[PDB]
């Protein structure tokens, strides 16, 4: 079909954390019934950012996620002309962040349109002190409300100085066109941030993504 076996796609975030703005252009690829894929992102306004890039790595996928054949691949089915989502995070300490993006394919290709805003992160918190060391795995909830796919899950980053710092995410995936929506489900989700220079401006990250049942 349209999505193949390998898969490359390019992603544009503009962006404003605590009045920061910034911007961040990237490239990525992996394989999507597989559920992997790796991106090398660099920010192109704004840098460096004053701000942990943990809150970003998320942000950057939802075609690369290994669903069992009876499970309806929503966001794969979605294409050519995909999908849309809007996320918002808060987090334990107040700082918030709100997402919107744009999924489309375009010559062979998935060309991912990002905008964040963040606001309320308390100026000595772990984000703004650059405090995180990267998530622990976690699992997304998935079901269908009102025409859409909503994902619930609880974020956890680690502390450089031990300990956990947690978020309640909430997002809607909407399809550009009608699709199989699918029942309840869940998505667990591996993201490590691979390689990154001294201040964060070139970043590579890997993630693995794969659907399971939470029924039957």
């Amino acid at each position: 079909a349209i999505i193949k076996e390998f898969m490359r796609f390019k992603v544009h975030m503009e962006g404003s954390v605590n009045g920061h703005e910034f911007e961040i252009e990237g490239e990525g690829e992996g394989r999507p019934y597989e559920g992997t894929q790796t991106a090398k992102l660099k920010v192109t306004k704004g840098g460096p950012l004053p701000f942990a890039w943990d809150i970003l790595s998320p942000q950057f996928s939802k075609a690369y996620v290994k669903h069992p054949a009876d499970i309806p691949d929503y966001l794969k089915l979605s294409f050519p002309e995909g999908f849309k989502w809007e996320r918002v995070m808060n987090f334990e300490d107040g700082g918030v962040v709100t997402v919107t993006q744009d999924s489309s394919l375009q010559d062979g290709e998935f060309i991912y349109k990002v905008k964040l805003r963040g606001t309320n992160f308390p100026s000595d918190g772990p984000v703004m002190q650059k405090k995180t060391m990267g998530f622990e795995a976690s699992s997304e909830r998935m079901y269908p409300e009102d025409g859409a796919l909503k994902g619930e899950i609880k974020q956890r980053l680690k502390l450089k100085d031990g300990g956990h710092y947690d978020a309640e995410v909430k997002t809607t995936y909407k399809a550009k066109k009608p699709v199989q929506l699918p029942g309840a489900y869940n998505v667990n989700i591996k993201l490590d941030i691979t390689s990154h220079n001294e201040d964060y401006t070139i970043v590579e990250q890997y993630e693995r993504a794969e659907g399971r049942h939470s029924t039957g």
